[PDB]
């Protein structure tokens, strides 16, 4: 039985970034860049107006002037030179005609006469005012995005700015998922027969893997039969998946074949972890016959233990395979809203609902946590709405309301409900 | 020009939750429940063993006993009564045979003899030990999920537990997106002609809407021509989309037709907001001809202003339409890692890279922020890697390193890179 910190280091040490691939612009969203991106031309590529108004010769100053051209886009004002004593109309983003050295926003001007166009400039401007010089936002050949950078909406915007529609990225791993048990029935079952339960771990894990943006290979329910589970595992290993997730069949039962099958097919690094919940977790590395490595997680059958182990061990493995340089989950410090008793032997991953408060109880703003209630590993209602796992050390003491603890954030911090 | 707080209240007051729909189990992931979910049967539906070991009569105590049945699943041990002086083998999740009232884990037992099976129970157990009574995890008819609850992986697990494979939920809005400008070219363009730039806002907004899990209707580049933009807007309004996003054509240019077109087609609630960046934001409500409401956001053309306005105003509108009871973004308090000058007139949404530190500079743990650098609204590099918007009040003063500010979190808090 190894500590969770060691089990994580073993998984990190075995897990390898996947080979990069080439994808289209919208397929690159959410993925990590596997190349640097350089601007092929400057932004703006021409001197551009910051305002709707008039391009002027700054030294002219306030006065009345004829409007010799209008410049909004493309070839507008091409070949026209704004000389001292003239002005040109411009819209925001319009090219500055040759000879103009500043822009006076339309609010500081007045159109004069009926009908030839004339405008009154109401202020003294300064050279360079309200003009974006060539390359002031992005210089030609500047690196706008680098290898190891995760692509979000602004990074998609920068790729589009630089004219990149095919991107080299690290792909997401493909994950096979199966459930084990003679007691299981499909979640479509109505009236349950004696000694049956609906398979809940498979759909829970499919959903968890969908939230990590990975393709899922759903291998269904497997019975407690060694030859049957070996056949499904051999089929999962040779299919091309990168990760295999099983649940159940990893305790002390006489028909728990997951561990001995992973020992035959590959190398089991560990089968027991000092943690509450999640003790019987198995981690193995299998080589598929030519050829590639396949990571196998023998997750515990208990629904809570299953999802806690997914959140702590499988999420960083997916991220590592997908080329994330920082795969660890966000850990914050927070105050307890109620007392919680820690375990005397195993450090606990106590499920909680956390929120940011203007006053965390200590007079300063901070995160606070409420327990989800009874933490029994068979009680999936303890995972309901839990956005964090409180890391309670193995002291056996009652942590009173107001005490501070470390918490792992397991669900979108930007989707956190406010206080 | 209205404050951002008022502009948000107007948007919230106009935005209505979409009618609920019925979807399959995996389609419900990420969506808000539009009905309560009750367990049709208990969990466990039979008294179940917590351990691999033996089901016993607690009062018998330590001793040697014959193993009269084996119970792992289904009908195993049906009709067999464990009487005083006998035991039954059980696996975790196996039904407890009639007459047995406790379970002794296999580690507290020893198999005796060769070959009839006999086992030695090494301890004195207590009635009810290591047995999950019927309904101890979930009672029959208990509400396991309620209306207004967002569905994550554990909620998918609870739906599967309760045998629900078709779910009533609030759908996501469908969003139409177009760009405006005679200066724009597609992001596939190579060498740019004079006065041209690649359309970056459209792909940026498509990506931003994809991260919000909404269907996108890509309406392309529209030129600065009133009749052309009216035709595309009329086509967007009658297509069935719930939200229309335009960018550009909302400043003071003589060919900026977005505002007057939204005034003709519907009701414009505002066209100017007191903020840095994002001043020319237009918000309108259009009624499609029978019939339904369509929300239109005339986003600013400047790439930074475009994305900042999306993050502040469009994200909560999407969430409100999708039935989120808490659509507001997460706001935290944090310390500045460097000095920042605030604007004397407009409150600024200064882009930053934030992280949780064990020491935020004050001796206690907390979030800290680094600026992304020059904040010019034309500089999309200021959005690069920004996971927060610092809310800087309009004081004109230099906020020194170490001072505390409010920050809006704009990207997955569970995807935050650690310190
Ligand atoms: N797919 C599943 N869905 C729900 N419960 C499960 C699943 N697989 C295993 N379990 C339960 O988890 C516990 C441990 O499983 P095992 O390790 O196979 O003994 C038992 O109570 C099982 O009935
Ligand atoms: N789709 C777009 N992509 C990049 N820049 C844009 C886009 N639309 C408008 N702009 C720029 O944003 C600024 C304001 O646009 P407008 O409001 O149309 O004058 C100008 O500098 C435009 O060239
Ligand atoms: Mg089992
Ligand atoms: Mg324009």
């Amino acid at each position: 039985m190894i500590p969770t910190e060691e089990a994580l280091r073993i998984v990190f040490g075995v897990s390898k970034r996947l080979p990069p691939v080439i994808v289209s612009l919208y397929e690159a969203l959410g993925k990590v860049l596997a190349e640097d991106i350089r601007a092929p031309d400057p932004l703006p590529p021409y001197p551009a107006s910051v305002k709707d108004g008039y391009a002027v010769v700054a030294s002219d100053g306030p006065g009345e002037y004829p409007v010799i051209t209008e410049s909004r886009a493309g070839n507008d004002g091409l070949g026209v030179t704004v000389t001292p004593g003239t002005v040109a109309y411009v819209t925001t983003g319009g090219p500055i005609p040759d000879g103009a050295d500043a822009v006076v926003q339309v609010e500081d001007t007045k159109v004069i006469g009926d009908v030839s166009k004339r405008v009154k400039i109401l202020i003294q401007t300064k050279k360079g005012t309200d003009i974006r010089r060539v390359g002031c936002d992005i210089e030609k050949d500047a690196t706008v995005l680098t290898t190891g950078e995760r692509i979000g909406a602004s990074e998609i915007g920068l790729l589009a700015t630089a004219g990149v529609t095919m991107v080299k990225v690290y792909p997401m791993p493909i994950v096979a998922i199966l459930s084990t048990g003679d007691e299981l029935v499909e979640p479509t079952a109505g009236t349950l027969g004696r000694g049956q339960i609906r398979d809940s771990n498979r759909a829970m894990l499919v959903a968890a893997v969908m939230q990590q943006q990975c393709k899922v290979v759903d291998l269904g329910i497997v019975r407690d039969d060694r030859k049957e589970l070996e056949k499904v595992l051999d089929e999962a290993v040779s299919s091309g998946v990168d990760i295999i997730l099983t649940s159940g069949g990893v305790s002390m039962g006489d028909r728990d074949f997951v561990k001995p099958l992973l020992e035959e097919k590959g190398k089991v690094y560990f089968s027991k972890v000092l943690m509450k919940p999640g003790k019987p977790l198995t981690f193995a590395e299998i080589r598929a016959k030519p050829g590639k490595t396949v990571l196998a997680f023998g997750l515990p059958g208990n629904p809570v233990s299953c999802l806690v182990c997914f959140n702590i061990f499988v999420v960083p493995t997916i991220r590592q395979l997908a080329g994330w340089t920082s795969p660890h989950p966000l850990r914050v410090r927070l105050r307890l809203q109620e007392p919680i008793k820690s375990d005397p032997i195993r450090p606990e991953f106590h499920r909680a609902i956390i929120k940011w408060k203007d006053n965390d109880g200590s007079g300063t703003p901070g995160f606070v946590a409420e327990s989800t209630g009874h933490q029994m590993s068979s009680r999936l209602l303890s995972m309901r709405s839990a956005n964090a796992l409180l890391e309670l050390p193995a002291t056996g003491n009652v942590l009173s309301a107001g005490s501070s603890v470390s918490a792992i954030i397991v669900s979108d911090i930007s989707a956190f409900s406010i206080d």
